[PDB]
């Protein structure tokens, strides 16, 4: 990220910066002409008396005071309304581009980092670019009103004052280019300190079962002391700067004296060579500010926003473009010679030449020895990850060709460890849908057998299950995750191992009777119990990522194909 | 939180502040005396030849310039250092008091709120305090100088200049009591929009299975447009305080003319009356800054830190004070007429008069109908929540009387949904322990039947399982959550649902063998499968929070007690 780019996100704020600059000029006139009009007013009363021409002249002293404060106020009241509008736009423009990246991206960036860039960084970058544009607009007017006088007093001497500027910028640039490399290693070393404060608070019930809850507060400290060594290095590099300029503004302050002598004796007056200094002390208090800091800050902002400007430009490595949304779907899924391997461990192949299909209207189970690729057959059916070789078909057309917002409304899912949100229940069984009538939420909460325990909570369908449904039992959090996938009435239904993983051994049956036997679905039951997969219309045993057997329970329990060995210890 | 409290947290910086103030005094002295010596040197060099006589006077100008530059640089450096130190101290002192609160606390405050608070509020408070202290010191020095110069001219008029200061303060106190009530409803409405950006990023694999990943980015926006409506009322005020001040500083400039002229025609030189204004213009620019902003800011800091100063003073409602660490623990647990009720739903009793015990060296199981209180018998045994009637005894003495860091080293636990951390595996099977030898991590990873699949990962025991072990299968995250509980040799082991959860029924046994049959443990197997509790030395069936049956498998399958009805559907 260069300096031009950072100033591009402030383009829609020109209508505000001009009205903020104009009201800045008017604030300068009233600050200079005031004395000239004051004496002109004091002489009036001094001529004869007051109350006769005083009011005639004292008026122009009031209007300037009033006419001034209005400007100095309406200005400060807009450079605080452009630090917000620039913030809200830098924040929103990141999220909206941080929530459309392929899923393989959230496995490499810990959710503590991604929030330290959205919360902290975009607050810094917004801050710097406000002040340093609040200043460079003030010091570009004072330098003008003070530069014209340094000519009226001297035509020669002024041309020497302007020989330091090109010097006070070669220095104000050497730090701008070093203050960036640093203010990026502080926003970074400050995020790594905010991924240990989020990983320890979100898991406080498992960091306390072990007694090191007060020792995980000394791994946070030792993460700040590394954001300190980066702060006592950002001071020594700002002290060392003030000296770098101050010295330079001295040489120009001396050389102006000696060369100011030759004139004072021969050419220039002695009264002028003294006033051209007072008016000269300002161009130093400006040549060091106007372009000393305004170009360091603008180079410390571009440092803080060096990463925030990378998540906004990153191109998702899996783009979904297709609008094949039909109106009559059968529900026939097929895996045609699949081959898969994750992006965070690319030396092991998860699936290999897997090939099977689900028939429309039948409960095709899927089993395996707890380490084969079973869920990975769900993280693909739902187009989370890309394939190396092969294609998944849904009714004859590869899933890549369906409308990304429609495919996920005809393929429900019950992930292995269901994750609920911190809302009500009636607002959690209808998560993805716009305003479904409260009638269909109950008609779909009796199928999953939730209405039994929901109508006993302190508040019924309006209770709360906060922070990943951690305020519901392990068995109630599924029957509320089941109902969340049935209220859509989906043709294809996917029940991952959370089907009945944590039920009472009598509840999982009262669901099977109603899940797909009554209506027409295409279920896909992944599980380890022999009960659930007993009556399945089919079974696909896969081991180490290779489909082995495809046969019904008895038709497969006859021959020994690694299936009859699994259910052995369970048949008692 | 008053202002004295906010300032108290900067007590250990008195040394730095006195050093900064001293260097500020020096810088002011230099900047004020420079022109007089400059004129002296110019006169001394113009009187005679300046070639050799100039230096004897320009040396003083050079020394004053060098001194001023050094002072300004050191002041800037020390203020940046003080800001950094204050920020670090506040940050650290928040966490260390935010990770020792009772567990119920973390069930009422969402983990996005806490992190937004910590980060943003600490940054804002430190920034405000630093800027404001700096400005106040500078302005007090300048005001002292100018007030001396003003008294030197008039003894009467000055006493009218100060008649406005109390006015410009009573006004700078009404935008310090309204600007606090506001800057607290911005930090408390900007952290309510950083819990919708953390709840959506940490659950990105379940907010995408439903297609509303780009509609969850328009619930974030509408959470910012309410931080705007506040950031606007915060501008329309600052723009309405400069006016309330600028005006008051006008009446003082008018009233200083009427009384200013009356003295110029009778007893005050007209030359002086003109000069007592220029010096007067640069007190309005200070009486409006020195106490204008420096007392609004200090009242906006106390606003932003209105909550951060509440998590630092909150008293944990469950304090553990007991040191009874023995050297020979038997391992006998007992529940003596327990009665329990959560604090976030205090109208339903979870447990009721529960009473049972675990015998030292026996696998006491525990079962129920998926909604009774079973885990709540573990969130109590580990002293997470307080009881209401009854005691939980560990070897005769209540658990409340054990070293909180020792009790949790003799009672291991396997939560219902295990949660791993984003580290290696050899650094995750030894979480709570300091540097256990790598020989004991393998000897304890073969018991849990994990060494089989660990030595096939791309990197072996050094691979990574990031962000809640989401980069391991559902059945590999259990066998790594067991090894984490067995590497301590706990005399009391608790398996909420670890083996039965997601194991393939083959490695399901190899754990069931070596866990407690070889050594001396006191296991407690919670589960739903008939396999675990089949060979258990005891069973305790509890329903709706009331222990019903306490008998072995056969001794309990004889009499129908809601047990024979549970395992019925699975006995095949
Ligand atoms: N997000 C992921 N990134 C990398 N590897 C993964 C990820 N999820 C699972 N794996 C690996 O894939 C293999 C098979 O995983 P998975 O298909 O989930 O097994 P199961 O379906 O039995 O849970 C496992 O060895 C696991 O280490
Ligand atoms: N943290 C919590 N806060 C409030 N209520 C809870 C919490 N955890 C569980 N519950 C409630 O307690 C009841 C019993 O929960 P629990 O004992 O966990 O059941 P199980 O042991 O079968 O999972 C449930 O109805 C559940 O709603
Ligand atoms: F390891 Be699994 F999700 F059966
Ligand atoms: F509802 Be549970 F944890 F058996
Ligand atoms: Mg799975
Ligand atoms: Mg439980």
């Amino acid at each position: 990220a260069t300096l031009q780019k950072l100033l591009s996100y402030t383009k829609p704020d020109v209508a505000f910066l001009v009205a903020a600059s104009f009201f800045l000029i008017v604030a300068a006139l009233g600050e200079t002409f005031l004395p000239y009009y004051t004496g002109r007013a004091i002489d009036s009363i001094v001529i004869q008396k007051s109350m006769d021409q005083f009011t005639t002249a004292v008026v122009v002293v009031c209007l300037l005071a009033i006419g001034s404060s209005l400007a100095a106020g309406i200005r400060g009241g807009i450079f605080t309304l452009v630090f917000a509008r620039l913030n809200i736009r830098l924040r929103n423009c990141l999220f909206r581009s941080l929530v459309s990246q392929e899923t393989s991206f959230f496995d490499e960036n810990r959710t503590g980092d991604l929030i330290s860039r959205l919360t902290s960084d975009t607050t810094m970058v917004s801050d710097l670019v406000s002040q340093n544009i609040n200043i460079f607009l003030r010091n570009t007017v004072k330098v003008t009103g003070v530069v014209v006088f340094m000519f009226s007093l001297s035509w020669q001497l002024s041309l020497v004052t302007f020989m330091g500027f090109p010097i006070i910028m070669m220095v104000s640039n050497i730090y701008g280019k070093y203050y960036k490399r640093l203010s990026k290693e502080v926003q970074s070393a400050l995020a790594r300190a905010s991924t240990t404060a989020e990983e320890t608070i979100s898991a406080m019930k498992t960091v306390r079962s072990f007694a090191n809850e007060e020792e995980e507060a000394e791994v946070f400290l030792r993460k700040l002391q590394q954001v300190y060594k980066l702060n006592r290095k950002e001071a020594a590099a700002y002290m060392s700067y003030v000296w770098g300029s101050g010295l330079t503004l001295l040489v120009v302050q001396v050389s102006i004296l000696y060369y100011g002598g030759h004139l004072v004796i021969s050419g220039q007056m002695s009264s002028g060579n003294l006033i051209a200094f007072i008016i000269y002390e300002f161009v130093l208090g400006d040549c060091m500010e106007s372009v000393g800091s305004v170009y360091s800050g603008l180079m410390q902002g571009v440092g803080a926003a060096e990463k925030v400007f990378e998540f906004i430009d990153r191109q998702p490595t899996m783009v979904h473009d297709g609008s094949l949304a039909p109106d009559h779907l059968e529900g026939r899924v097929d895996f045609e010679n699949v081959t898969f391997t994750y992006r965070t461990r690319p030396h092991t192949q998860v699936l290999q030449n897997v090939s099977f299909s689900l028939s429309p209207g039948k409960v095709t189970a899927l089993v395996g020895p707890s380490g084969s690729g079973k869920s990975s057959c769900v993280n693909i059916l739902e187009n989370f990850y890309p394939l190396q070789g092969g294609r998944v078909l849904l009714d004859g057309k590869p899933i890549g060709a369906y409308d990304h917002k429609y495919l996920h409304r005809v393929i429900s899912l019950v992930s292995q460890e269901p994750v609920l949100f911190a809302r009500s229940i009636t607002d959690n069984i209808s998560y993805g849908l716009p305003t479904v009538p409260f009638e269909m939420v109950v008609e779909a909460a009796q199928k999953a057998n939730a209405h039994g325990f929901i109508m006993e909570l302190q508040d019924g369908y309006s209770t709360e299950t906060g922070e990943k449904g951690a305020q519901l039992s392990g068995g109630q959090k599924q029957r509320v995750a089941m109902a969340r996938a049935l209220v859509r009435n989906p043709p294809v239904l996917i029940l991952d191992e959370a089907t009945s993983a944590l039920d009472a051994e009598s509840e999982y049956l009262i669901q099977q009777a109603i899940h797909g036997n009554l209506q027409r679905h295409t279920v896909l039951i992944i599980a380890h119990r022999l009960s659930t997969v007993e009556r399945a219309h089919l079974i696909v045993v896969l081991d180490k990522g290779r489909v082995v057997q495809q046969g019904t329970h008895q038709q497969l329990l006859a021959q020994g194909g690694l299936y009859a060995k699994l259910v052995q210890r369970q048949m008692l």
